[PDB]
């Protein structure tokens, strides 16, 4: 990741409440981050619930691009662009499965670009 430790002590109190409200593990999350999605609701309404609590997704699960692209590096933030041409609109059955649907097509098209934590 290019997330320095810093960002770990900023969302701990969000982390900790998404993790409690959704069943989460911390092994749910590992998986997340070695490419191992599965469609379970504990990780991807945790998922959506992180998100949420940075302002990156309203109600709806609808993406707001241009704060998800100022927590990249300058670095990433042509291809980011580019995966988030191919990726949005978000899609699905319910917020927690269009946070799906979002990571597993970013993920796809770009490991380097997904903010899971
Ligand atoms: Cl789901």
């Amino acid at each position: 990741d290019w997330v320095p430790p810093e960002v770990f002590d900023l969302v701990a109190e969000d982390k900790a409440r998404c993790m409690s409200e959704h069943g989460t593990t911390q092994a749910q999350i590992d998986d997340v981050d070695k490419g191992n999605l599965v469609n379970e609701p504990s990780i991807t309404c945790y998922m959506y619930c992180l998100l949420e609590a940075f302002s990156l997704v309203d109600d709806e699960a609808n993406v707001d691009e241009d704060i998800m692209l100022g927590l990249l590096p300058d670095q990433l933030q042509e291809r980011a662009q580019s995966v988030m041409g191919k990726c949005l609109p978000t899609s699905g059955s319910d917020n927690c499965n269009k946070i799906y649907n979002l990571a597993k097509c970013v993920q796809e098209s770009a490991p380097d670009v997904w903010f899971v934590i």
